[PDB]
């Protein structure tokens, strides 16, 4: 139930705000003082370290995220893409996605209700992954993956294998073990499979447009626009993969962690249920303004990201020798900023292991540069609002309609498969609730 990030936490607790650690077998310095987080993340003077993002660019030799929006480290090349794709994330575009978030969240609840016999185990990690994928495929690409209907198992498996491969490739000796040759081939096959799905969905979009079919603008419209000037489609496919994975798997892990922790927090669940009952009652469709009224649910989701941030770290390149909190750090060193580590430091959060949504209550002092599950600054998550809205819609509907009980034996530990996620798949038994 322990992960590599816990060793970084141990080194930070032992040695202070600036500590040399080994990550992806490269030397890095983890920086955990709030003033240093602010200095480096809030200035465009500091950019991502390409050496650390190579683990996403290519995996076991096969191009995966390439130079898409997450893994492009050059400021100019990144900014050019960001400006174009930001258009797909305006307040108005997001509100137009509430129909999609409601539709798939209601579909999830209806499937779960059909399974809510109080004894059959349901993997909530898998069900939330299927819901997040069906939401992203429709909202971003205008496609129906229907994973909630049991379709596209090869695609869901390919995603799982490549995320495991990201972690294996950057931390293990798999590339040299004869026993792992099959595993490496299957990771490379899964990465090529996903880029070829991108080729198909891109062709479907171009053909629909060529036939004069109506096509609302979405994320795919902007990733196509960002590549207008391109020799070929590899850059476009990098952003297809980037948004296909980032736009569903991290939200799914956040939802799974929240369901896992809430299963042992009856008092908190009672308040959430009462809040949903008072705010949305038996309404079928949640409105944008409804979400803002679910104040305690927002607190709960923020506390879930403090203790269980799926995207656990970000790196900036320190180009020249610099004194950081009194420690002289050599030039060309990757600096690691980790919301996972800071969230578990008693220096920044009293009784860090206690799950207490009141840390994010009205009037509570806001964490200052000690909490950043979507990172901060210019390279912060372009999908933050998309994610916060979709997770709230799914959680509100689950709280309205179902009661969960974790299957005895399921653990509360973590595992790393690119991002952090529950070690166990959050197997639960369900019963219908309320109206
Ligand atoms: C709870 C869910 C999510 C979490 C915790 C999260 C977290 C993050 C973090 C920490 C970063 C910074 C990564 C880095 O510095 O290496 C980031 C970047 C990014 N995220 Fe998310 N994310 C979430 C959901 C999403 C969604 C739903 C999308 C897409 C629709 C998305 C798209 C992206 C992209 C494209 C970037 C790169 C932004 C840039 O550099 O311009 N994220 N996210
Ligand atoms: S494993 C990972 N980063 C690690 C490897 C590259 C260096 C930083 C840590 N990431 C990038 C961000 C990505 C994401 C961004 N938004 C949702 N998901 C999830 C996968």
């Amino acid at each position: 139930g322990r992960v590599l990030q816990d060793v970084f936490l141990d080194w930070a607790k032992k040695y202070g705000p600036v500590v040399r650690v080994n990550v992806f077998h490269k030397t890095s310095v983890i920086v955990t003082s709030p003033e240093s987080v602010k200095k480096f993340l809030m200035s465009t003077k500091y950019n991502k370290d390409s050496k650390m993002y190579r683990a996403l660019q290519t995996v076991f030799g096969e191009r995966l995220f390439g130079q898409g929006l997450v893994s492009e480290c050059n400021y100019e090349r990144w900014h050019k893409q960001r400006r174009v794709i930001d258009l797909a994330f305006s307040r108005s575009s997001l509100v137009s996605l509430m129909e999609t978030f409601n539709e798939k969240a209601e579909q999830l609840v209806e499937i779960l209700e059909a399974k809510a016999d109080g004894q059959t185990p349901v993997s909530m990690q898998d069900m939330l992954t299927y819901t997040a994928m069906d939401i992203l495929a429709k909202a971003a690409f205008g496609m129906e993956t229907s994973m909630l209907l049991g379709a596209q198992k090869p695609l869901s498996q390919a995603v799982k294998l490549m995320l495991e491969g990201i972690t294996a490739s950057r931390n293990t000796l798999a590339k040299f073990l004869p026993g792992k040759r099959k595993q490496l081939r299957e990771v490379r096959e899964s990465i090529r499979f996903l880029r070829q799905v991108g080729r198909d969905w891109v062709q479907r979009r171009r053909e629909a447009l060529k036939r004069g079919e109506e096509v609302p603008a979405d994320i795919l419209t902007q990733i196509l626009k960002a590549e207008e000037g391109a020799q070929d489609d590899e850059g476009l496919l990098d952003n297809f993969v980037t948004f296909f994975i980032a736009g569903h798997e991290t939200s799914a892990n956040h939802l799974a962690f929240t369901v896992m922790e809430l299963s042992r927090q009856p008092e908190i669940v009672a308040r959430l249920q009462a809040e949903v009952d008072e705010v949305i009652g038996s309404k079928r469709y949640l409105d944008f303004e409804d979400l803002g009224r679910l104040q305690y649910l927002s607190q709960v989701l923020k506390e879930s990201l403090r203790l269980y941030p799926p995207a656990w770290g970000t790196f900036r390149l320190l180009e020249e020798e610099t004194l950081i909190d009194g420690v002289r750090v050599p030039g060309n060193t990757p600096l690691l900023f980790s919301t996972y580590v800071m969230g578990r430091m008693d220096t920044y959060f009293e009784d860090p292991l206690t799950f207490n949504p009141d840390r994010f209550g009205p009037g509570a002092p806001k964490p200052r540069f000690t909490y950043f599950p979507f990172s901060l600054g210019h390279r912060s998550c372009i999908g933050q609002q998309f994610a916060q809205m979709e997770v709230k819609v799914v959680m509100a509907k689950l709280l309205q309609r179902l009661e969960f009980r974790l299957v005895p034996g399921q653990r509360f530990g973590l595992q790393e498969q690119a991002t952090l996620k529950p070690l166990d798949p959050v197997l639960c038994t369900l019963r219908p609730r309320g109206w």
